[PDB]
């Protein structure tokens, strides 16, 4: 159990992961490796909640001294971005598949009350079988506790993947700002690409979008059923959104390929 670190998987912010095999029982394990010179231990506690096969699992922690370890399931299949072929996509079944597992995933953290609050493509890894994993809980709270949701006022994530509610309110339901990401998530896989850097009233292409302007890129390379499904999603109005149970009733979601 002397976990030797074979090679250099990644970097970032925190510090970088790394390829940490046992040379006993030759084990892969990814490592996160974080110079804490918080966050640390709510990522650490939320990972401690976290059991499901479209969740990335975590095995443990290791404090030693200036920086903390966390041990990880690892995806040697890499991340569903360079699944991704820029102006392209990919095939609609393998997109279909990839958003079946990702919306497993997303139930599965609400249901616990959890939002990730992050979701793009870098961080749903890819395992040898090409099973979708969501990764990196960094981001990630509780909207839910003792059965009574809680508004969120942080604003965060990743700005092409955010929902307009959390750049215009106060406060706003975690639930609708997953639906829209994995919305984002679906559209890139099929079109090869992001519509807008931004949900807010001054960006062209979001202007375009509520417009039901899908004359234009990306929507005309999406076929009429998935982007049916897309009209349901990028709602600007976080009540009006289509919620999980609903996605699961469409018809694209529902179309066998
Ligand atoms: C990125 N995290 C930690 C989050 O769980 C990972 N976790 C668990 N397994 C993994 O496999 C990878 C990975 C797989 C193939 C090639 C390169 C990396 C990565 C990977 C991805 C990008 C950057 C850094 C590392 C990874």
């Amino acid at each position: 159990e002397d976990w030797d670190l074979v090679q250099t998987l990644g970097e970032g912010a925190y510090g970088e992961v790394q390829l940490a095999v046992n040379r006993v029982t030759e084990e892969a394990v990814a490592v996160k490796i974080v110079d804490m010179k918080e966050n640390i231990k709510k990522e650490i506690c939320i990972n401690k909640m976290l059991n499901h096969e479209n969740v990335v699992k975590f095995y443990g922690h290791r404090r030693e001294g200036n920086i903390q370890y966390l041990f990880l399931e690892y995806c040697s299949g890499g991340e569903l971005f360079d699944r991704i072929e820029p102006d392209i996509g990919m095939p609609e079944p393998d997109a279909q598949r990839f958003f079946h597992q990702l919306m497993a995933g997303v139930v599965y953290l609400h249901g616990i009350g959890i939002t990730h609050r992050d979701i793009k493509p870098e961080n749903l890894l890819l395992d040898e079988r090409d099973n979708l994993k969501i990764s990196d809980f960094g981001l990630a709270t509780v909207f839910r506790y003792n059965n009574r949701e809680r508004l969120l006022n942080k604003m965060c994530g990743t700005l092409p993947y955010v929902a307009p509610e959390l750049l215009k309110r106060r406060e706003f339901h975690a639930e609708p700002v997953d639906v829209w990401s994995c919305g984002i998530v679906l559209t890139a896989m099929l079109a090869g690409e992001l519509p807008w850097d931004q949900p807010s009233d001054s960006c062209q292409e979001y202007s375009d979008w509520k417009e039901k302007k899908t004359y234009l890129n990306p929507w005309k390379k999406i076929d009429s059923a998935p982007l049916a499904l897309l009209h349901k999603i990028l709602v600007e109005n976080p009540s009006a959104r289509i919620t999980i149970p609903d996605i699961k009733k469409d018809r694209w979601y529902n179309k066998p390929l």
